């Protein structure tokens, strides 16, 4: 439907900028995989209820198929399409031997109690287990979805399994007491500051004492400011959440801002800063501007008066492509929105990697190696950038279309 058609136009848009032959480009618009199952449940009243559950593996050109698990009412298959689809990209421009995978359930788990929620994750898992393993598909987190759940999930696959092979590394973003990994819960803040680092780099502007604006403060964005201002010493000027927001020059601390939020519901009436909506966030000049809130906030009618050098969209594409054009014929680096959120994915990987070979690394060694793989990551994106004169999320698409399209041609799946 309107997800899917819209990720297969974007596919488009991004091939008609890089040399890629018809067959390769109709066998990446469909998704090799389609598993639509029966999730059935006991609940707490005796009754039987069975969901739907999706796994769609877009593509294991580069490897087994990666994706998060979505437990939205909304969701649908088109949806879980349309996700794998872009998590094949996202996965690519990292340069990670992944594929594209995705899965969900038709459920809304506010409704759900913990046994409920058991129940349904192990009988996804049993449902699911002949599509998916270590080496086939790791499920992973997404929205609506908790490490409580995949530790639910993983027992069960190795409960099936029968313990034969590494059943730790079948799904990711399990809790740190069984196959878990350190950094999963600052992944996509970390790789968001790494990737702000390299444009500040490229642009060669230095980030001591710079002004960051972040729309959105959830976890991520809370993590990202925080990680900002410490590793890169930048001075915070705005945060805001899905209700309001302040506004401060001389510098906000994220943690006083975060027990705010958690202590009055938000983080508005902040002691010293002036209470501001979203759009006098958004216009704000700063130095580098994040988005980090629901999708969709720089549109055509609301981007020529953005004034930050760099622009770093942490959710999934929260700019619309006429947005990106102006703000690339205005003089600003842009960031892709799969390629800022790449730290939870890459992080996913390194506890894939840790489960597999059965041994955990710490804290400075996933850091060092997320940095590693951010910069040489941004650094690829933005040498497609200057040199085929397209836009960043241009450059990302060729750079991870270019990457699954040569695993495709290596494996003879496509003769051209
Ligand atoms: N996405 C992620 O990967 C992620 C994110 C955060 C944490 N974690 C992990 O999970 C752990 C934290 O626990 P959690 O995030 O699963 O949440 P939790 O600790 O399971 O939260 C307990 C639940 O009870 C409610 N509650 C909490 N305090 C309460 C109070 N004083 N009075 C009444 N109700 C209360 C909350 O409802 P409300 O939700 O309505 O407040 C919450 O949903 C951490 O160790 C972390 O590793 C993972």
């Amino acid at each position: 439907i309107d997800p899917f058609e819209m990720a297969v136009k974007q596919l488009e848009r991004a091939a008609q900028y890089m040399d890629i032959s018809e067959e390769a480009l109709e066998w990446l618009k469909k998704p090799m995989r389609i598993v639509e199952v029966s999730v059935p449940i006991e609940m707490d009243d005796g009754s039987v209820k069975v969901f739907t559950g999706f796994r769609v593996q877009h593509n294991w050109a580069r490897g087994p198929t990666k994706g998060g698990i979505r437990w939205h009412p909304a969701e649908t298959l088109s949806t879980v399409k349309a996700l794998a689809t872009w998590m094949t990209w996202k996965v690519a421009v990292v340069d990670l031997p992944y594929g594209g995978g995705k899965g969900g359930i038709i459920v809304n788990p506010k409704e759900l109690s913990e046994r409920e929620q058991e129940r349904l994750a192990r009988a996804y898992i049993r449902a699911v287990y002949d599509v998916i393993g270590p080496w086939t598909d790791i499920p992973a987190p997404d929205v609506y979805t908790n490490p409580k759940i995949m530790g639910w999930m993983m027992d069960e696959y190795e409960t099936i399994m029968r313990r034969k092979g590494p059943a730790f590394g079948v799904i990711t973003g399990k809790p740190l007491s069984i196959g878990g990994s350190l950094g999963r819960g600052t992944a996509t803040a970390q790789g968001a500051i790494f990737t702000i680092r390299e444009a500040a780099k490229a642009l060669g502007i230095d980030l001591k004492g710079k002004k960051i604006a972040v729309q959105g403060y959830g976890n991520a964005g809370y993590y990202t400011a925080k990680l900002a201002k410490e590793q890169l010493g930048m001075t915070v000027v705005a945060v805001s959440d899905s209700r309001g927001g302040i506004y401060n020059p001389d510098g906000l601390d994220p943690d006083e801002v975060l027990k705010w939020k958690r202590e009055h519901g938000s983080v508005k009436d902040f002691p010293g800063a002036t209470n501001i909506t979203n759009e006098e966030l958004l216009e704000l000049e700063v130095d580098v501007l994040a988005p980090a809130a629901i999708e969709e906030v720089i549109t055509e009618k609301n981007a020529d008066n953005i004034k930050a050098k760099i622009v770093a969209e942490v959710a999934n594409g929260p700019v619309t492509p006429e947005a990106d054009d102006i703000l690339r014929e205005k003089g600003i680096l842009q960031i892709p929105d799969f390629l800022c959120n790449a730290g939870g994915v890459t992080v996913s990987y390194f506890e894939w990697v840790q489960n597999i070979n059965g041994y955990y690394w710490t804290e400075e060694e996933v850091r060092e190696k997320l940095d590693k793989k951010m910069t040489k990551a941004f650094w690829e994106v933005y040498n497609t950038h200057k040199d085929k004169n397209i836009h960043m999320r241009d450059a990302a698409y060729v750079v991870a279309v270019s990457r699954v399209y040569q695993a495709m041609k290596d494996r003879g799946w496509v003769k051209k």
